[PDB]
Formats: structure tokens, C-alpha cells, sequence
């Protein structure tokens, strides 16, 4: 690992093999590790993707191995988990999480890992705070998912409907991975413009167009998993993209799962909030000033999840 | 300003890694997504365009009909029929030949003329069906052939005599299949000759080389046997055929190819060294098999075209 | 035409050619033209250039041709021009420059070429303008490269100073390419915070360290003429970006030259403002909410170049 | 985590375009440039820097002096002596070799200990000479060879009989200059030999292919004679030399290497095909020439060795 990185994934379901076709697709990493105890489908897709590797447009090393293959990996990414089953409640599922993720971060510490975190599984936000209890590392090497996919998804949707790249168009949704996260609209600007400006200088532009983008943002995930039974093609693209932020050293401000400590008001959480990353992990944290609104919005949905983490840990 | 255009019939394990291949890779501009089973199709659109900010390049990808082929530049087909694990019926290439000659029908009809991309097995068989029911000129029919199984093979080869891929020529001909073979004769690391390499050596023992090309010709067989399908290699495969279209590259692929008598065998689509570009198959190269190969091969040939007459 | 973009490039000295390498190393475009009177440098730099095309990411066909051969160009970029003499005025220089590119438009419009023009040879705005006059093209489809070196330069300290990816930095410079362009600090944000709440809510970032990276970003020419003789590096990388930005249908926002009619309170006279740039040229024109100070800047900038306009234009 | 260093020495039109193709194409982390003339390189810097904001991958690069050299994974040597108009001096291989002898100590004595890429001509003299005054490993000193002149071969070869460059070996190798000579025998294209190629067509013909290589040798010469120097193909040939090395390759390339009587050859460094990695070169391809071009070669060679001996 001192020319070369390796991304250890722990849980080869669809989201799991999704992210490593992904991290093979894009060539974003040296060496690939796939962990997971039911052998006979992990075995089949590390040799699936061994499979077409001639292909890819830089060789990927790809092994099935357990945790004592984690002593050398970069970068450690858990998407093993229970599923939210119906009628149940989420911090049922938590408790049911917590104990596998456990045994998992137990384990991988015990492996000899020094590198960085990256959580998938949900809750993400309460399993980001969990791994960073049971791992004992620096906050900083503990990443999850965050609000980055809907982010993204909010930033591309306003940028096809202003006309300007992507690289232009400043959107975030922050808070919670779920329900309560909210759009930071004070601060969204096409080529530096604020939107509120670029509405009201304009009737081809109007908000409801925009309230109702937040609106279908946030079901997106529900309406794929009504007409196809799950979704984890995005959710892989998210973690591919945060894995070379990671291994790149890029810099790169996205909404992941960062802990917070008095900033934005909230304490002793793990939240999505625009935070730069790179080679280290978080490299720090953008403080927007939210205005009135959106700073309740944001103290409520941290009021969610302190209320599911608090049952857990004191 | 030309905009590249794939429709994709059939959004099962092998047509949706497929997307997320093209998606992940920037290959084409424009991608169609069409399924006798709407709801999987439109879900699967969904997922793909979820992540759709992620993608190197932009890509517009939507769920479509058979109509929407009129302009498309390619048309990959990844649809078939399921086992019934009871009848193994060593034939059932019935249940896939009616398929492929009602989507072949749905797709003309639209007004479609561009190039034809098949996959689903057996891929040569139904790449000669293709042809057949679609009417085309043969280098605008294309099946995946044996390319997946040459690119291990070379690739597997550049670790054995350490060199870049880029540098260590080999092939594997024939039907995509049992009856496939390996060209020795023609199978060189840098510009020197295996055989070459491996009396000037004992690095380099003869039956080291041997034992790889068993790994290539089972690699699916043990993908299956643990997982139930393969579907990452292939769609990889499927992507970079379609690169070396799109961008019209002149590369070369042992695709499934029409034979006009070039290896001693015609009326036939089989795995080939053949150029691929822009106008799909430009031409074919041909390699001066030595007679263990030629036997070989036209056995293969042989065994194909045995099961075609039967339905042509 | 249809499966490929081809480029003419007028003048081969030491930015033409810079650009042309440039295009090559990065694999910006199929094909270049080069048209240059001096027959033995520019077909020994085609000839130099395509000695080594084996070793470019993609092939790229480069020749030796004149007017005719832009008629299927899709970008012509004009490098061509006098330089400026000590003791010269630009009013002086600008009579020159005229007459040489009053010739060179005319003969390639007479050759049938229907793209976009890119204009480096200074004054850059002014005869960005001229070349709209002289093409009979539509606005939009004559570009300048405006204060695109400058801006892109500020928005990379900035980026290195509050340690964020230049993605996520924002920071124009607009105006005249020259001493009277300004920066617009009023919109100038990281991740989306303004500057100047940055520079207060801390103090690792002082004022001044800013001010200076702007009187630096001003006189960077100026110092590489000094000690080299001659500037051109630069100038070709920003004009190869404007290019692929316009070859491959970008939408970037970026501070070419472009045409104001009411904008910004300037009319008639091209100028560096955020403009998005894709395969048709100017798509659209980023119209920031200048404070006070800084819209007086900007019409003293718009004013210095229609002082140099008048005396040639109605 | 490791970061890419080269330092560069000769800030001359070779040097400035190789660092601006390096810049260019994303392909180290960090470059210093080192020059007699200190104000040429400071102004190259700046105006290298000047840009950085468009490079496509970012990249520090840095006005040093020879003590800059003690980190850097590889030195590139790009400085040299004038022509002299006057005296002709089918020496002033003297002029040259005083400025390496003083260049190479002065790294040696900084600490350095990565790889030696020599560009100045007569380019396989000056790289055994390079060789001497450091002291290394004979892998660690490397050459351009005939890189460039076996790339453009190979180019033209991919246009000729229709195929990407990516599949059309053909090689160029002894002496950089006047007595370098094609590899005809392992020419090939997908597989198939040139010869089998020219004789079963005349399409193609071998007198076609006879001036393909008196264009690739006389190349220079023609872009001497009307803009007074080359440097544009160097500095490409030279960032691709640096890219096998930086990313590890294992990539054959042509450049100068040390031969141990590998082909008939020995003491000398001379162009043939090498595997080049983030080691240097890694091996030394065999090729199997026939009695012609045996004789080219050890004709090449001998030319080279004489030219050593008054200095050896
Ligand atoms: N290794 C393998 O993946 C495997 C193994 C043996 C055979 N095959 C053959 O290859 C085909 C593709 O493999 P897969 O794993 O993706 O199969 P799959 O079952 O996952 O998907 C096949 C898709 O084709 C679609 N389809 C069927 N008939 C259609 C029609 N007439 N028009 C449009 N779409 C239609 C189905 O809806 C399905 O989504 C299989 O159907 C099978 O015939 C595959
Ligand atoms: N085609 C060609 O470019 C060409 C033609 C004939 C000979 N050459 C040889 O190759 C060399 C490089 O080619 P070029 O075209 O860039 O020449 P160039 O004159 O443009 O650059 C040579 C550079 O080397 C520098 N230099 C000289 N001695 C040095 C030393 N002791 N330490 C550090 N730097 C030193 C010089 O200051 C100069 O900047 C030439 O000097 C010449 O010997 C090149």
C-alpha cells in the first residue's frame, strides 16, 4: 500500500458487488477485497469480476478474503446489514445493526486496519456515530454515505434546469439521510447567482418547480424500490465517488456523514454536512450560515437521530 | 453533430450490468432500455439515473420501446429464455430462436438500420439467426464470439511473461464453446513467439501454459456453478465491443463473424480475429492456422453448422 | 464534420503552437489545421507535431493548409497579430491588428466556414469585437478569451488558501483582459460561504492576504516577461479549455469575451464576463449583482475599451 | 503514500516541452526544473505555473538547483552542448561529455538514488557515458533510443494495413541515427506476419514499406532543415518513457539499454525492445533476427563501440 491502494468491502450484496463493478468500471482503485460469510455467492462475483478484468482500463486485483485481509486496506467499507423489514421500526432495526456492526469493526481493528472507514448500511448516519464509537479512531476516518447521493441528484436536477455545468450550480441537502434532511436554499447559486434572485428576475423560473424537485428528490429511492424491488445502482455510484475522494486526495466538498461538535448548533452527532475529503479522511468542515428555517429544520433532524443513538450509547 | 444511440433489449442480469458498464465507462451518449417486463425495466432506469451525477460522462438513459430503435446506432440483445432445469432439451434453442425472431421483427419494424450486438447464448448460433431474421449486411451483425475468453487468455499471459497486455498478442477461435481452441502458433510476448519462449526456458515449462487455457474454457462453468449466472465479465465484454464501434477504433475482436470460405468454412458465424469499427465488421484477419488448428477449427465449425440447417 | 472536430489555428509562433500541443497532449481535438504565411516554421512545427502523434491518448491528424482548408473547421482560433512595441499606444497597435485580421475574417468567411471563432491576440476583447463586425457571424459564435487565464488563476490560490477543490471554490475576475479588470469579491464563496464571512469568523484569513493574491494574479505576465522574454504557456492552456469546453458541448461557465447589450449597465463593446460556453458558443450570460464599488469598476472597464472602439467604429 | 518526483535538467525547447507535455498529460506529482541559465528556468516555471489551474491532474512544479535531485524518482537529462557552426567536430561528443560529467556528479552528490532518462544526443552515447560517472545499476540508466522512431513505424503500420496501433508490432532498434534498422522479420499485424501480408496482396507491396522507413529515419532531419530544431515528438516520446517508469508498466519500449552480449552485442548501450517499470528495465526482449539484420545490427553496434573506446 505504499504505491498502491486497496479498498477492503465488507458485505457483497447488491449494493456491495454494485460498488465494487463500479470501483472496476472507473478505475479507481488498485486492489479490491470482497468479505463476506456466505462464500459461495462472494466467491462467484470476485470471480465474475476477475472474469472481464482484461477490460478494465487499469488492472484491479480482486480477492475474497476475511478480516485479517483488512491489515493493509485504505479504506474498509461495510455495506453488511439487516434490512428494515416492514412494521418494524428503526430503532428496532438499529439493535439488530448494532450487533453485527460489532462483531464487524471489532474485528477489522483487530486485523491490524489503520486506514479509513466508509459506511453504507442504514441507518447511516446512527451506524457512522457506532463505528467511530467501536473503532476508536479519530473522527475524521469514520465516514458514512450521508445526504451525498440526494445532494447530487438535487445539483444535477437544478443544473439541467438553469443550463449550466454541473461544476457551476451549488446545491446541498444536509441533515439526516432519510425523511428530515432539507434542501439549504439560502445558499444555492447558479454560476455564483443566488436562486432566490434567479427566480424572481424571471417567471421561467418559479419556486414550485423547485419545491416539488426537493420533493421527488427525496421519494426517489421509494419510487425505484416500488417498481423494482431495491435500489443500489446510485447508492454504488455515491460510494464510488466518495472512494476517490478518498483515494485521490481530491479535496472534494461532499455531504457525508461527519461529526459534529457545537457547529450548525448540534452536538455529539453524526450528520451530513459539506465537508471536504480527502487522503486523511475529513479535512474540514463548510460552515453555511442557515437562515431561520433551514436551522430548525437542521436542529430537528439532528433531534432524530440523537433520539434513536441515545437508547444506544450515553 | 452525431449523438451515439444503444437500444437494449432485455434488462436481466446481463443487460443491466451492461448499462451500468456503459454509465461507469462514458461510452455512449444515449442509451434505451426496452422489456417485455415494463415495471423491471422502468425501475431499472430509475436506479441507473439515480446516479446519474456520478457518471464521468453524461448519459441519457431511458426506459423505451421497440420503436425507439429507429435511430439507434447499435442494438444489443440480452434477452433469452430461462432454463426449466428439467427439460435440459440439448436444443431449447428453439425457445430462444423464436425470441430473437419476434424481437428481430419489432426492431426492423421501427425503421432501425444500424448494427446488431448479440449476447445471449448460444451466442454464434443466434448471431447467424440475427442475421438471418433481420435481413442486414453480415459485418452488421456481431455476436460477442470468444472475445472474453482471448482477453483473459492474453491478459492471463502478460502476468505469466510479465509484460503490459498491450504488448502479448494471443487469440481463442472457434465457437464459444467446448469445441473453442487456442492459437499457439500465432501467440507472441512481445514480438517473440511462445513456443520460442518456452524451450529457451524452464520458467516457462510447456504445460503451465497448457493448464490456462482450462481456466479460460471453465471460468463460467465455475461462475455458475457458484453464483447461478455470470454477468460482470460478459457485460464487460458487450461494453468494449461497443466502444470499438462507437468510436470507431479499427480494433480487433474475435467477435462472431460471417466466414466466406477464409478459414476453409462459409455460411457460418463464428469466433474470429476480425476488425471492428464505426461500419461494424471491416474486415478479417487471417491467421496461417497449423494443422492441428485447422482441424480444430473446422470441427468447431463443423458442429455449428451441423445444428443450424435443423432450423435453416 | 459529423463524427469528428476539427480545428484551424491561425498563426504559428509561440502561443499558436503552445495551443496545438496543448490540443495534442490532452486529446481535445481529431483534427488541426495550421495557416501561417511563415511556410518553413509552421510546417516544421506540423511536422514536429505529428513526429510524435504515436504518443498522444488519442490520434489526432494535423496538416499545413491555408483559408480554404477552414471550411469544415468547427472552431477557427486566431493567434495572428502584431505585438506590441515599447512606446506603442494600443490605440497604435490596435490600427495595426485591425488591418491584419480585417484580412484574415474576410478570407475565411470567403471559404465557406460556418463555427465558432476564439480569439488570443491582444487586445483580445477589442478584436473579439472586430471579428464580430468583419464576420457577419451571430454574437454568440465569436469568443474572446477574455480574463479566463486570470479568473481561473485567482480561483486555484484561493482554492490552495481555504484548502477546498477549485470544483467547489468561487472566484471571477471580470472585465477588461488587463489592468482594469476586477474581482468580485461580493460573490466570491467557499462550498458556498462567502468570503468575507470566512475572513471574519477567522484570522488565518486576513484581508490582506487576499488583496495581494489579486495584485499578484495582475502581474503575473508582467514577471514571466521578465525572466523568460515572452508568455505563452498560459495563454495556451486557457484557450485549449475554452475549446474543449465548446468541442465537447460543456456548458462550463467561464469569463470569455463576450457581447453586452444592457448587461451590467455596459453597452456594445465585448467584454470578460461568466459566460456558459457549449458547441454552439455562448449559451448563456451569468449576470452577477455587482455592489457598488464593484459596478463602478466595471463600467470604468467597459469604458477604457469602448474609448479604443470609437475611433474605429461607429 | 508515494509521491511521483522528476527533476528535470535543461530548460531548452527539449526540456520546456517535455515539462509542459508532463503538465499536460497529469503524469507525474511533482517536477523541479534545474538549468545553468537560473533566469530561463525561473521564467519556465512561471509560465508553466501560470496555467496550472487547467491541467488536468494537479501537479507542483518548481524552480530547483541540483541538491532538489536527492528525492526525485527520476532525473531527466535535456541539457547539452551547441552546435558551433564552426568547426563541424564530428566530435563535440567531447563538448557533451564534460557537461554530463559535471551534470551527473553534481546528482550523485545531492543524494539521489532513482533513475537516470537520457534525451541529449548522440543519445546512446551520452546514456553509457551516463552510466559510468553515476555509478548505478545499468537498469536505472535508460535512454530514448529509437522509442520515437519504432513509434511512428508502428504508427504508419496501423494506417497501411488498417488496425489500431494497439495490435501492429513492429519495431525499430540499434544506434539512434543513420544505422538503425526495421525488424521486418517480426513485423506483424493481429497476429499476421508482414511478409505473408505483402506477398498475398498488392494492396501491399514491399517497396511501399521500403520508404515508410526512410521517412521514420529521416524524419528529424526534415524538421531540422525548416524549423532549426525538433522537440515536440521528443518531449512526447521522453513523457511516455516517464510513464512506464512513474506508473509501473511494464510496458516494451525501444529506448537504450546495457547489453550483455544479448545480441551478439556487449559493453554497449544500444536500442532493442526492453520491459520498462517503476524499477527501470525490467528485461530484455529476445528477438530472433535473421542473418540480415544481424548483420545491421552488429554493424550498428560495432559503430557505437568505436566511437567508446577513445573515451572508455
Ligand atoms: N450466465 C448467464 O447469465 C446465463 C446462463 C445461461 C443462459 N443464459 C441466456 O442468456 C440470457 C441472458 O442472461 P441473463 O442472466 O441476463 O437472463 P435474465 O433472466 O436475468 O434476463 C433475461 C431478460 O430478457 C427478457 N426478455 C425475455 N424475452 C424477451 C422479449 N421477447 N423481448 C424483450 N425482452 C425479453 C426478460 O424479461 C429478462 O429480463 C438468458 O435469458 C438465457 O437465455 C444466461
Ligand atoms: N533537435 C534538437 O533539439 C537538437 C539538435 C541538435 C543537437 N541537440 C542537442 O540536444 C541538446 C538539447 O536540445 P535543445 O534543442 O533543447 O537545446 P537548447 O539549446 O534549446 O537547450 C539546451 C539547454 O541545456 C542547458 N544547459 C547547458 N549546459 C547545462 C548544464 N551544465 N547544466 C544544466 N543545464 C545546461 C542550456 O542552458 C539550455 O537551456 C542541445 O543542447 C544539443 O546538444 C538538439
Amino acid at each position: 500500500n505504499k504505491h498502491v491502494n486497496k479498498v477492503a468491502l465488507i458485505g457483497a450484496g447488491f449494493v456491495g458487488s454494485s460498488y465494487a463493478f463500479a470501483l472496476i468500471n472507473q478505475g479507481i482503485t488498485d486492489e479490491l477485497v470482497v468479505i463476506d460469510v456466505n462464500k459461495e455467492k462472494a466467491m462467484g462475483d470476485v470471480m465474475d469480476l476477475n472474469h472481464g478484468k482484461a477490460f478494465a482500463p487499469q488492472p484491479v486485483k480482486t480477492s475474497y478474503g476475511t478480516y485479517e485481509d483488512c491489515k493493509d486496506a485504505d479504506i474498509v467499507c461495510i455495506c453488511a446489514g439487516a434490512n428494515q423489514k416492514p412494521g418494524e421500526t428503526r430503532l428496532e432495526l438499529v439493535e439488530k445493526n448494532l450487533k453485527i456492526f460489532k462483531g464487524i469493526v471489532s474485528e477489522v481493528m483487530a486485523s491490524g486496519f489503520d486506514g479509513i472507514f466508509l459506511v453504507a448500511t442504514n441507518p447511516v448516519d446512527i451506524l457512522t456515530y457506532a463505528t467511530w464509537k467501536f473503532s476508536g479512531l479519530p473522527k475524521e476516518r469514520v465516514i458514512g454515505s450521508g445526504t451525498t447521493l440526494d445532494s447530487a441528484r438535487f445539483r444535477f436536477m437544478l443544473s439541467e434546469y438553469f443550463g449550466a455545468a454541473p461544476q457551476n450550480v451549488c446545491a446541498h441537502i444536509i441533515g439526516e439521510h432519510g425523511d428530515t434532511e432539507l434542501p439549504v436554499w439560502s445558499h444555492a447559486n447558479v454560476g455564483g447567482v443566488p436562486v432566490s434572485e434567479l427566480v424572481e428576475k424571471n417567471d421561467a423560473y418559479k419556486q414550485e418547480e423547485l419545491d416539488q424537485i426537493v420533493d421527488d428528490v427525496k421519494n426517489a429511492a421509494y419510487h425505484i424500490i416500488e417498481k423494482k424491488g431495491a435500489t443500489y445502482y446510485g447508492v454504488a455510484m455515491s460510494l464510488a465517488r466518495i472512494t476517490k475522494a478518498i483515494l485521490h486526495n481530491e479535496n472534494s466538498i461532499l455531504t457525508v456523514s461527519t461529526y459534529l461538535d457545537g457547529q450548525y448548533g448540534a452536538d455529539d452527532v453524526y450528520i451530513g454536512v459539506p465537508a471536504v475529503v480527502n487522503r486523511g479522511g475529513i479535512a474540514g468542515i463548510t460552515e453555511l450560515n442557515l437562515n431561520e428555517k433551514e436551522k430548525e429544520q437542521f436542529l430537528h433532524s439532528a433531534g432524530v437521530l440523537k433520539n434513536i443513538l441515545k437508547p444506544h450509547f450515553a
